[PDB]
This record gives C-alpha cells, sequence and structure tokens, in this order.
C-alpha cells in the first residue's frame, strides 16, 4: 500500500481548495489544517508603509516563501493544539498554556503570533479592496451582529442569537460552520472564524506597565524563543524613529488612559477615555500589578488617539497596534497601561462591531483563563 487514510485526506483537502490548503500532521500524527499565505512586501499594502518583506515572512534572519496558518480555530486534542473543522474551539486555557499545546506538535508548528495576524489581516484589507475590514464572523452568539441570517452551528445547542450566559451556556459555534464571508478571502478555502466565536491569544506581543514591546519580526515562530515575563528577548519601540530598544528606555511607545482623564481608585471599573498612544504613562494607584482588574483604556481601531507630538512610526502599523487608514470602522482597542498583558485579538460571540480583524484585547495577565477565549496554530517551514 502507497495509500494512507491520513494522506489521502490531506490530497482532497489540497484539490478542494485549489491548492491553498492542506492538512499536516502532528508528532501524534493528528491532522492540522493549514491555509498557505505567500510572501508579500509593505509596498503592496501601500507603499507609504515602507519597503521589505512583511515581518510574518522573517523568521531568524531568514525570508521565507509563505506561512501557513490554521485554517481554524484551535482545538485541544491528547496534548497538542491542532486545527480542524466542526469542532467547539478551545477556550479557558492561557497564554502559557496554548503556546506550549501549539509546540507539542513538533517543529514548525507554533501558537499563532502577531505578526502573522498582522499579514493577514493587511493582506485580506487590501486584497478585497482596501476599503473596510472585509470579513464577517460569530460576533453575536451564533450569528453575525451585522447579518443575522450568517450563523454556525452553536456548540451549546441554542438558537442563534439567544444569550444564554446566565444558564452558563456559550455562545462558540463549530470551527468554520459559519458562511464563506466568515472566512478571511470570502471563499472556502479561507482562513475561519478570525473574526468571532473566540478571542485569540498571539505570540510576540506584551504590555508591561502599558509599554508596547514584542519578539522582533516573526521570531515569536521558535520554539525556543523565550516569551515568558522575564525574557530579554523583548523589545520596545522608540517612537521618534521606531527603532527597537531595551525597555525603559526614554522615548518609548505606550499605552496610556486619555490625557483628560485620570485613574480613580474607587475598586470600580471604568473605561478611561479614548486610549493614547504617546511616550508616557500616567502614574495607577499604589499597588496595582498584573493581578489588578480596574480601570481601563479602549478606542475603535480607527479612533486610537495619536499624542501631541507624535509620529506613529510604520512598524507599528505593520504589526496592527495602529490604524493605517479609518475606513476600518470595526475592531476595538483595549489596554491596561499597569502590570503585564499579554494580547488577544479577533473577538467574540458577544463582542459586536468591538470584534474585527483590527480588535486587541491587552486588558488580561498570561494566567487568565477565560471561556471566550482560545487560540489557533501556525506553521512556518
Ligand atoms: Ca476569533
Ligand atoms: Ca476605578
Amino acid at each position: 500500500m502507497i495509500f494512507s487514510v491520513k494522506d489521502s485526506l490531506r490530497q482532497a483537502v489540497e484539490a478542494a481548495s485549489g491548492g491553498l490548503c492542506t492538512v499536516m500532521y502532528t508528532k501524534k500524527g493528528q491532522p492540522v489544517f493549514l491555509r498557505r499565505i505567500p510572501r508579500f512586501n509593505l509596498e503592496d499594502i501601500d507603499p507609504s508603509l515602507g519597503t521589505g518583506p512583511h515581518p510574518a515572512f522573517v523568521v531568524g534572519g531568514e525570508v521565507k516563501s509563505e506561512i501557513w496558518i490554521g485554517q481554524f480555530p484551535g482545538i485541544v486534542s491528547n496534548g497538542e493544539l491542532i486545527s480542524v473543522p466542526g469542532v467547539d474551539p478551545a477556550n479557558t486555557i492561557n497564554f502559557d498554556e496554548a503556546l506550549g499545546y501549539a509546540r507539542a506538535s513538533g517543529p514548525g508548528f507554533h501558537l499563532m503570533t502577531n505578526a502573522e495576524w498582522a499579514a493577514v489581516a493587511l493582506l485580506t484589507w487590501k486584497s478585497r479592496g482596501a476599503g473596510d475590514d472585509p470579513v464577517r464572523g460569530n460576533t453575536q452568539w451564533g450569528r453575525s451582529h451585522e447579518a443575522q441570517w450568517e450563523a454556525g452551528t452553536r456548540q451549546s445547542g441554542d438558537a442563534p442569537g439567544e444569550d444564554t450566559g446566565a444558564q452558563g451556556r456559550s455562545g462558540r459555534t463549530l470551527t468554520g460552520s459559519g458562511p464563506a464571508t466568515w472566512r478571511h478571502d470570502g471563499t472556502p478555502a479561507g482562513i475561519a472564524d478570525l473574526v468571532g466565536n473566540v478571542w485569540e491569544w498571539v505570540a510576540g506581543l506584551r504590555l508591561v506597565g502599558g509599554e508596547i514591546q514584542i519578539i522582533p519580526d516573526n521570531d515569536a515562530a521558535f520554539a525556543s524563543t523565550d516569551m515568558s515575563a522575564s525574557s530579554p528577548l523583548w523589545k520596545a519601540i522608540r517612537a521618534s524613529d521606531g527603532a527597537l530598544v531595551s525597555p525603559g528606555t526614554s522615548g518609548t511607545l505606550k499605552y496610556d488612559i486619555n490625557p483628560n482623564k485620570s485613574y480613580s481608585n474607587d475598586n470600580t471599573i471604568q473605561d478611561l477615555g479614548p486610549l493614547t498612544l504617546h511616550t508616557t504613562t500616567q502614574t495607577p494607584p499604589a499597588g496595582w500589578d498584573s493581578n489588578t482588574y480596574q480601570d481601563y483604556a479602549s478606542a475603535l481601531y480607527k479612533d486610537l488617539v495619536v499624542g501631541t507630538g507624535i509620529t506613529v512610526p510604520n512598524l507599528l502599523k505593520v504589526l496592527m497596534l495602529a490604524p493605517h487608514t479609518t475606513s476600518i470602522t470595526k475592531g476595538r482597542l483595549y489596554a491596561r497601561p499597569y502590570g503585564e498583558r499579554l494580547p488577544i485579538r479577533g473577538g467574540d460571540w458577544g463582542n459586536g462591531g468591538v470584534a474585527g480583524l483590527a480588535a486587541l484585547y491587552l486588558l488580561n495577565p498570561r494566567g487568565s483563563r477565560r471561556w471566550g477565549v482560545g487560540a489557533r496554530p501556525a506553521f512556518v517551514l
């Protein structure tokens, strides 16, 4: 027999997808549906963003031909974070668990990185008309908040659109079970559920007391790179020239609450004004750290407030940390400028226009486990 069930499935997936998708197999021989996104240059999105390959395609100094994105939200099976259709998306796992489960699959496999997310979002935006966020999804308890008649299959068994939070029933939908408009390119061969269903942990991005920090390029792809809190790998961004510099340096970019507002230590949560990007951080009340869940600051991605002196470096636009267009009317940005925060992207079933390609939620610490937050695998090489 030259024939295997596992290889024949791979071929079927490759065929049906015009060669855009495949199935790779994990260390433990489990299926990972993956969609290829070939390398593009920044100038192909908009020449005013700079030049060279998008960071998603640079791993350990080497420029890659393409990357592979998990076609579906990850699910944890045995001890691997795999990517398959028709299942309840992984949830209630923290950043380190997600990062680990992703790597367990073997060489190449990793927790999808902020650089990859950034690559897909920008490419999606440009390729679908360079207008708004082209993509929809499970952003209202099973269906799309923009489009009621687009729904997936709810794991809960409840009707799309029914808020069952109080009954402790989730609004997650089985992966890819929504229509093709819930896939990044409008076709069945697209990446599914990027927008909605569950938020997803991404690697290579971090907040420390409001200072923005990243793992350079797509270096977050290695199974060896230290993304713990103590890691010397994290770099900040200089705002004046956008160079990668050591954390704590003078002119580094930070997410901050609004200049026209102030932290209220009333043990009561307030959204403190349009989120602002400048080089300083308002001092929070004493004793507020990564385990403090209090006041924050949000803003629609298009509406992020740029500091009076600041020219936002292209680097931030490319990694989807600051808007480049304002044609984007969905996707909300959240940030707590105190403690260590790890990013989750895309939005879930209960957000609304908050969900979207540009949705970024930096209010939680790496330890947080929530029923509407999960992860998905990617592969390079
Ligand atoms: Ca999602
Ligand atoms: Ca407060």
